[PDB]
């Protein structure tokens, strides 16, 4: 596709699949005529929310309105067209989840430099970042709430035939008391648009079963959404493979981490992690049921 096109081998601009009145970006703190980028002229940079392969996460504080926000930055230059789509898709999917209270809202994007940067809503510590810093598993008060949140993310998600693929206790955000947000779309799917095939698999601790014979579907998300809840609910460490990855594909709960569970909760992750995703409840089914209300 782009890969045969005579897109090869070749300022900063807006990344936006829904244009806003000029792609030029502008800033208090910002000289187009100065070398330095955009990021560097308009941001304050106060620390690093995390770092890997993909790039870095930083904390920042705009100098447009002096408010927080997260910028996520790209390591390096796009490898070519590509890379550069598969990159830019992060902002496209962004937009196509749109206004949501529990998906996290994009500010803005931009390309400079080969680099793209991703700027966000600065939420709160991730799932995984609480439990870290509880240093035990959360109390089930707090996790119905954050089950309930980020099932009315999914059902959005899904009612617009949107899969994330990739959910997971680092990517599900706290917020003012005890609402959650969804965030990190870079893996997320339009079923029938993608045509793919080229889709990247997200994190195996968290994988669908049915995703090994790439069976692409909005119900992987429960699965994943269902193992999210149980290692924060028991502080239970999920196997990236092996057997213990096959057990809990099989609709076993070990009783070692889950025997403290609740009735109610283990019923409805035992409804999520159905291996079978034709049997696995919807969002919107999960979302029914009287104890979720
Ligand atoms: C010292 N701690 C004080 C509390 N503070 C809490 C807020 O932490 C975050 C962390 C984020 O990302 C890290 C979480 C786990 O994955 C690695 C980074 C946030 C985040 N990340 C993000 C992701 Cl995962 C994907 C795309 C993005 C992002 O920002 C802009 O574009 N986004 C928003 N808020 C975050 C808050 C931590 C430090």
């Amino acid at each position: 596709d782009l890969g045969t096109e005579n897109l090869y081998f070749q300022q900063p601009r807006r990344v936006s699949f829904r244009g806003e009145a000029s792609e030029t970006l502008q800033s208090p703190g910002y000289d187009p005529s100065r070398p330095e980028s955009f990021f560097q002229q308009s941001f304050q940079r106060l620390s690093r929310l995390g770092h890997g392969s993909y790039g870095e996460v930083f904390k920042v504080r705009s100098k447009e309105d002096g408010r927080l926000y997260a910028v996520k930055r790209s390591m390096s230059p796009f490898r070519g067209p590509k890379d550069r789509a598969r990159k830019l898709a992060e902002v496209g999917s962004h937009e196509k989840v749109g206004q949501h209270p529990c998906c996290v809202r994009l500010e803005q994007a931009w390309e400079e430099g080969g680099i793209l940067y991703l700027q966000t809503e600065l939420c709160g510590p991730s799932l995984q970042q609480h439990c870290e810093a509880w240093g035990a598993s959360l109390p089930e008060a707090q996790v119905w709430g954050y089950l309930r949140d980020t099932l009315l993310a999914l059902a959005h998600l899904h009612s617009q035939g949107l899969v994330h693929l990739d959910v997971k206790p680092a990517n599900i955000f706290l917020g003012p008391r005890g609402r959650c947000k969804l965030g990190d779309f870079g893996l997320l799917v339009e079923l029938g648009t993608a045509g793919a095939g080229e889709v990247q698999e997200g994190d195996p601790r968290y994988m669908a079963p049915e995703l090994l014979q790439g069976s692409y579907g909005t119900a992987a998300d429960v699965f994943s959404l269902g193992l999210t809840i149980l290692e924060v609910a028991c502080n239970m460490e999920l196997p990236h493979g092996g057997e213990g990855w096959q057990q809990l594909r099989q609709g076993y709960l070990p009783p070692e981490f889950t025997a403290g569970l609740s009735s109610e909760l283990r019923s409805v992750l035992v409804m999520m992690l159905e291996p079978d995703p034709k049997l696995r409840a919807t969002a919107e089914a999960l979302l029914a049921l009287p104890v979720l209300r």
